[PDB]
């Protein structure tokens, strides 16, 4: 498998006393195996955790961007976030696409214009509970996916993750099992093989999201496929330190 | 004429060294008249000013927010603003408006939300060039107002400033006359006065905003019912120490 990938969503959360506390805990934890750690505060936070975080295996990504600097009140592009630092994003959360009318070809423009920017980019597809129901799970997210694709060059997939979270499984306790996790992962990975290239496929990195915890997460990550966690409400916690451990 | 206000929207721009620098130039400016100056940087700069910037008469905004943390991927709430020591925001800037899906009931519960959070909201209203070319700017500009009317008891109108950007006007060079400007500014002030009350009309700040620079904002701060300005490009220069002396 290709480095795994631990992946910390806080969404719209925290305040500065939680994550020092936070940050404190995540710096103690010595993590002894190969692992890119990241942690996505929100945009405000981020110099917090910049000053705070220590612990070298982590990086630090926003969890949104824009993709050029101008007359966008209240949005963050991304040239701002590289000029702080920032060189991670995630692009086309569920939230973004379900509340902020982010459709397939707004994030497949944003994740092109983040490679090109140089970005590591975590760019979630994920099919809703209606759309399983009627054994659309697959064109769904090779739908979500070739949107994407087709907006970037075959030497761009180096700075892509994938995060594959079934939009039921998000926040609702009702985590996918590793059998579900693993057909969706293995048909992505095969697609990508088949439509990029075989090299791209084995070094891809496909996350798993959606109610992963620390006691459910070393059953996800046996899998063959699956290559890490995005993990949301488990990440506010010091159990999230059990989840890096887990890609062991 | 109540305490005027000089708002720069810095909008999507600025890097940490030319943030630095601006700064610098603010604080360099010795303002000896009552007004408040605020500045509202990008989410991910709000650090970087509160440090740097000293100047007694600024505050710092943002310039969006949601109404509540949670599972809002790439969004920043109005509790997280709070924590950070940030009690202004700009809310319904047309940008958002047009690009970002913010309809006047999501304008006005925001809004609303900010001043049960004890913020102070700069609240935009304005019409686009077809509206103004049907003579409907006062049905549209009533009309948004009256939306984030209904959602407010009359005590919070003492932490709401409005600020008439004709859209036309926003970014475009073609700022409005002042006598453009004043209509519609005598118009909302006789609004509130009639609908929530005249003591309250007396001391609202209505700003104007859409294309203010140096050279235009004392002729129009000349008018009867402006209150000071909304201002984006100029914003970004010193010439902004030239507006803020425009509210003498």
């Amino acid at each position: 498998k290709p480095q795994p990938i631990a992946a910390a969503n806080w969404k719209c959360n925290g305040t500065t006393a939680s994550i020092e506390k936070l940050v404190q805990v995540f710096n103690e934890h010595t993590i002894s195996h190969d692992v890119q750690c990241v942690v996505a505060p929100t945009f405000v936070h981020i110099p917090l955790v910049q000053a705070k975080l220590r612990n070298p295996k982590y990086v630090i990504s926003a969890q949104n961007a824009i993709a050029k600097s101008g007359a966008f009140t209240g949005e963050v592009s991304m040239p701002i976030l590289k000029d702080i630092g920032v060189h991670w994003v995630i692009l086309g959360h569920s939230e973004r696409r379900t509340y902020y009318g982010e459709t397939d070809e707004i994030v497949a423009q944003k994740v092109s214009e983040a490679c090109k920017q140089g970005f590591m980019v975590i760019a979630c597809i994920g099919e809703t509970l209606q759309q399983r129901e009627a054994n659309q799970t697959a064109k769904v997210v090779l739908s979500q996916t070739s949107a994407i694709a087709a907006k970037l060059t075959k030497d761009a997939w180096n700075q892509v993750v994938l995060a594959y979270e079934p939009v039921w499984a998000i926040g609702t306790g009702k985590v996918a099992t590793p059998e579900q996790a693993q057909e969706v992962h293995l048909l992505l990975r095969k697609w990508v093989s088949e439509n990029i290239g075989t090299d791209v496929a084995a070094k891809l990195r496909i996350l798993y999201g959606g109610s992963v915890n620390a006691a459910n997460a070393a059953t996800l990550y046996a899998k063959p496929d699956i290559n890490g966690f995005l993990v949301g409400g488990a990440s506010l916690k010091p159990e999230f330190r059990d989840i890096i451990d887990a890609t062991r």
